[PDB]
């Protein structure tokens, strides 16, 4: 399957930033977090609920598709308020065929976390996906395990 290259990500961030720094910031949080666009737009409408701790930040959210459950938007950069819909994003990509669709930023994040040996069930949780197994491998302490695993992607990302 297609996983974007780091260069393809950089070029997309740059196209965005030159179009709107707000749209850019959305792609940036997409790269930092691995979560899906809808969640990124939720957290940016209420950036105050963000929680920043030392090395990384995390924004507590709750599953809406199906039974509810707590997950976190992990990121490095403190949030700022951005008010857009998915249509702002759609317009931007329609106008830039060589900008990688934001949905593919997930694939890239997932792929990198693999190379850093983040276990797949934790990659799933970091990205705001529901468990694939009823009997999860990490019953305690899920937040801690996720955070320490995420701190490895953060370090990588910080050194580019």
């Amino acid at each position: 399957i297609y996983i974007p290259t780091l260069e393809e990500i950089k070029r997309t961030l740059q196209l965005a930033k030159d179009y709107s720094e707000n749209v850019y910031f959305i792609y940036r949080i997409a790269l930092e977090s691995g979560v899906r666009l809808s969640e990124i737009l939720k957290v940016l409408k209420e950036p105050e609920r963000d929680i920043c701790g030392n090395d990384v930040c995390y924004y507590p959210l709750s599953w809406t598709r199906g039974y509810k459950g707590v997950f976190y938007v992990f990121h490095i950069t403190p949030l700022k308020r951005v008010e857009v819909t998915k249509w702002a994003i759609a317009d931007f990509e329609r106008r830039h065929k060589d900008a990688i669709a934001i949905k593919y930023f997930r694939k890239f994040v997932a792929s990198k976390m693999a190379e850093l040996s983040v276990p797949l069930d934790i990659i799933d949780f970091i990205q705001g996906r529901k468990p694939t197994r009823v009997l999860t491998q990490h019953y305690v302490s899920l937040f801690g395990i996720a955070k320490e695993q995420y701190k490895k992607y953060a370090e990588w990302l910080k050194g580019v």
